[PDB]
Order: structure tokens, then C-alpha cells, then sequence
């Protein structure tokens, strides 16, 4: 029935075409000791992410879910500036990073007190029914990410207070799987625990290039999200070539009731402004928030893929997963 | 002659008492994540900064170096703010933690990029020379920090650039070392890189317990620091007990022209508040500013350190290194 958003409850009834996964800003944790020569411009940021949420307005895009992680420089006011001048529905994430790019020092700390999984929770419980911070708004999404080949002692807090959390409050959960590796593992932990697979996304599943990890990612009834297309070459990636070839083995096997698309794009970085080196630069090229419209679909379109089966996965799936 | 303060220029002349190493501020990375249930309380934080600083003024103190890294939550406009009120002299630094709890993400992103090392070069100059952020405050030493039993190669760039700055620069070096670790190894490293051993204080060199391993730093001609006194139980710490055995046999040895002393104490915890298990809160009890003042320094006068010794390590050494 609802969801909440930047800018408050909305049905999700009208949540319509929807990307699934992007970032407006990103930082690595350490931005922010970096202030000097890497400050936050208001402003123009704000010219920049409006821009953005335009851009997708022109393919049709109406909602987009934003997972930045509490740690990699969430700002969820930021957010609701771009909804309140785009008219653009915006969910916003409850979550911290892996291990391995979070910033782990905090909650490893409360662990050694005993307190930080019940710290969490009550972080995810606040957040998801009260507000965060004291800016009104409520998370619409649980945001959790595992490492890589590996569920960490760390992340395993998290994924717990997950499930208590989607247990009292029925919060979608929306996972970051790292390198291809752990979908089915974060599938099943989440279940061990009582979550519930019709409210859950695993993460960069296109990451994974071998059907058989997405069918056995599958099988728990799970959504699973091909939400990083135009990232290639950096970062263990495989290319948007394999995306699309393991992409269309899943549609025409019948799986499109359970498979998103976006790009997980960062429109506005945090921190020092940098340029990509050559090699990254060319490969990378087609990472923007335009590329699955202008260059995805017509391809799966020429491959036949109807466009009933692109309107369940932009509209249908979101729909049933949050409602 | 002149040294950065926060509240600018202060010749070394009349930094007169002085703690080597306290935190007014200090948070884990990740607190950021946790604002909604631990937003920072602006006015009661300097309410208990000022506080803390009239304490040490009680007992002689003009002068306090605060070294919290840049990934840490140093905020130097409200160190600003204590000095102001307080007329206390505030030195702060530019620098960040060592790998195992401070937010490496960022930088190593850069290191990817290839530009790390040159961008924290330039950190540490526009911070020393030019300011930090827009609040026209120049950090007045550069922290460094290591891993246990480790100088990383994440660790390693801080220290070149270091070593780079302050022969551009000749500020001061203060330290960070993990559990008793790498004392001597900060020493030669950056001493093979142009350091200036007078201008260079390794920290946390109370942790360990073997007068060969201070010898052993102490050969370079820097300063070491024991400037943990009162936190023991925790973290691998050795009591305040051995730290007193340990600086008796250095003193006796003739030592004194390069040890100072001090707490490392956190004042205002950013993030949630918490509270610490029975175990480890009553060998913690004693970690307080006050705690060199009313409880070490009359033990080590009752082991005949005499008067001009304390007045070397509190007075003298300070001036020396700023000079
Ligand atoms: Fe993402
Ligand atoms: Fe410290
Ligand atoms: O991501
Ligand atoms: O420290
Ligand atoms: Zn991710
Ligand atoms: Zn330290």
C-alpha cells in the first residue's frame, strides 16, 4: 500500500517506471577528512542532481530508490531538495557498507561493549518508523552489503538486525554483493532469520557471469537486480556484453518477475574531484544514468524481449516488491 | 619561534606547560552513520570541551596539542571555539589514522588512481600553510599513525608525504603507535626520508613494557611520548603501574630532554553515547586530564624526580620541538 519517501508517504500505487538502484551522492568513507581541497558545493551539487533526476524524467523514470549507505555520505534532506523540485519520488536507505569500503571502526567498537547489533536495530527501527536525524524523513529501504567470498562477523550484525527490523516493520531489504560472490549465501541468512524473499533484492547479481549462481540465487524467491550496468572493466567487473547475454538467458527461462535493472550511477561525488585514468575511462564511458534507455533496452529489444517483459521489470516488479 | 595555534600564530615562547597529546573531540569512523541516534550536541560539547580545558589550567597547563586525525572528526573551528573562551592554546594537526580504525577507503581509492600520495602531500601543505576548509586555522603539526607490528603500505604514503611536508615546512611530526609496535621502524623511516628527528614524536611508546625498545627508538634522537597515562585494561594497554617503572628507569638513564607525558584522553565522544562493562571501567577510571597532575607526577616526586626533570618534560621538551 505505502512507502515512505524523501518527501513522505506516497502509494506505491504511483511509484510507476523505476530505476532500483542509483546514487545522487557517493563518498568513500575518509571524504570527509579530505575537506580542504574536497568540500561539499551546496549548490552546485544540487544543479547536478536535479540535472540528473531530469535526464531520467525523459525516459520516464518516476521513482528511483537511492541506497547510499548511513556511511558512504547518505543525505537524506539533500535528496528531498532534488524530489521537491523534480517531482521525482525518491527512496532513501537505512544501512552501513561492507566491510571492506565501509567504515567499520564505529560498530566494531560497540561490539566490543555487546550492544552493537541491538544498537543497529534500534538505528534501523528509528530511521524506518521516526526519522532520520531530524530531518523528517524515513528510510523506505534496509541497505545491507556483504564482502567479498565472505559474510563477515561485522555485516552478519547487520543482516540480523535486518530481519528483526523487516519483521516489525516489513521494510524492503536491498543487498550489495561484492565481485559476484555471496547472492545465494545473503539469501539464505536473510530467510535463517525470518525475512521475507518477496521483500528482499539481492544486489549486483549481474556481477556474476554463471547462470546457474543466479538460478540458485533464484530459487529462494528472491528479486535479484542487474544494477550496474555501464560499470566495466573497473572493479572485477564482467562487461555489459555478459550483462546482457546472462540477462537474456534468465528472460527467455522465464525469470522476469524476479529481475531489476539500473546502474548504481554516483552522479555527484564526495570528497576531491577526479578523473579517471584512460584505460578505465574509455571502458567506463557508458555509466550515466541515460545508458540503460538509450543503449540496453534497444538491444534487448532487437533480441526480441518484449515490452511487457521490460514494463514487469521497470514497473510491475518494483510495485510488487514494495507493496 | 612561531607555531600554528587555533587561534593563529603563538610564539614558542609562551606555549609554556604543555600536554603533548589529548583529544577534546574524538569519533571512530562510522559515527557519521550513527547520527540519528548520535547527532553532536554543539552547545554541551563545548560546554564539556571548555570544561575540560579549565581543569588543565588548574594545574598549570597553557598548552595543548590535539592531534585527532583529519578521519576522525577533528573539527578545528570548535577547537576554536575552547580556545577562545579559554585562552588556552590549542595546537591541532592535518593527518590520518592508521589502516586498522580510520576510514581507508578514501585514499585508497586515490592510490588506485595514482594520485594518493601527491594528494595527501598537498593536504598536508595547503593545511599547514594556507588553512583548513575556510576556517582560516592552520594545523600546527602533522599526525601520523601504524598498524600492529606494521608500517602498511596505505600507512607508508602518509609517512612519505610527511616527511615531504615538513622538510617544505619544518612542522612537527606526532605519532600514533598500535600496541606497542613499530616505534623504532616510524623512526628510521622517516628519518631515510629527511625527517628531522627534533621535530618528530613517537607516540604511545608507554605501551610498551621493554626499556630496550624505547632505547632503541630513542637512538634516532627523536622524542617518544607517554602520553597514554590512565587507560589501561583496554586494547592491549600495560598499566599506569609499568608505565611509572618504565619512564623511572628512562629518567634515571638520562632520558628527559626527549620524553613528554601526557592522557590521550577523548573528552566529548562523537556519536552514541555509551558506557563501558565493570571489568573494564574501574582500570579506566583513572583516565582523566586531571590524572598526570594529582596522581603520576606526586608518585614519581616520591621516587625523587625532581622538579627540574617535570619542568624539562612539561616545559622545556615542548618548546625545544616547536622551536
Ligand atoms: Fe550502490
Ligand atoms: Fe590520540
Ligand atoms: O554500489
Ligand atoms: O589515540
Ligand atoms: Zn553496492
Ligand atoms: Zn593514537
Amino acid at each position: 500500500e505505502m512507502v515512505e519517501t524523501v518527501c513522505g508517504p506516497v502509494p506505491v500505487e504511483q511509484l510507476g517506471k523505476t530505476l532500483i538502484h542509483e546514487h545522487f551522492l557517493f563518498g568513500y568513507p575518509g571524504f570527509q577528512g579530505d575537506v580542504t581541497r574536497g568540500t561539499f558545493r551546496e549548490d552546485e551539487s544540487l544543479r547536478v542532481a536535479v540535472e540528473a533526476a531530469e535526464k531520467m524524467k525523459r525516459h520516464g523514470i518516476q521513482t528511483v530508490v537511492d541506497p547510499t549507505p548511513n556511511d558512504c555520505g547518505r543525505n537524506p534532506a539533500f535528496l528531498r531538495r532534488v524530489a521537491e523540485e523534480t517531482g521525482l519520488n525518491i527512496i532513501c536507505a537505512t544501512g552501513y557498507y561492507y566491510e571492506g569500503e565501509g567504515a567499520p571502526p564505529y560498530f566494531q567498537f560497540r561490539r566490543l561493549l555487546g550492544t552493537a547489533e541491538d544498537d543497529i536495530y534500534d538505528m534501523f527501527m528509528a530511521e524506518l518508523t521516526e526519522g532520520i536525524a531530524d530531518t523528517g524523513i524515513k528510510a523506505g529501504v534496509i541497505k545491507l552489503a556483504s564482502s567479498k567470498g565472505r559474510i563477515t562477523e561485522y555485516e552478519k550484525m547487520f543482516f540480523r538486525a535486518a530481519a528483526r527490523a523487516q519483521k516489525e516493520t516489513g521494510a524492503v531489504i536491498i543487498t550489495h554483493t561484492q565481485e559476484g560472490t555471496m547472492g545465494p549465501e545473503q539469501a539464505a541468512y536473510l530467510l535463517e532469520h525470518g525475512a521475507d524473499p518477496k521483500k528482499i533484492v539481492i544486489g549486483h547479481m549481474c556481477g556474476n557471469t554463471d547462470p546457474d549462481y543466479h538460478r540458485k540465487t533464484l530459487a529462494y524467491g528472491v528479486y535479484i537486480a542487474f544494477d550496474d550496468f555501464g560499470i566495466q572493466g573497473m572493479v572485477g567487473a564482467p562487461t555489459d556484453e555478459e550483462r546482457v547475454r546472462t540477462l537474456l538467458a534468465l528472460l527467455r527461462d522465464g525469470y522476469e518477475k524476479q529481475i531489476m535493472l539500473s546502474h548504481d550511477t554516483v552522479n555527484v561525488w564526495l570528497g576531491r574531484p577526479f578523473t579517471l585514468p584512460e584505460p578505465f575511462a574509455e571502458m567506463m564511458k557508458n555509466w550515466h544514468v541515460e545508458h540503460l534507455f538509450v543503449n540496453i533496452i534497444p538491444a534487448l529489444k532487437n533480441e526480441g524481449i518484449r515490452d511487457e517483459v521490460l514494463e514487469q521489470m521497470f514497473i510491475g516488479n518494483p510495485a510488487a516488491l514494495f507493496s
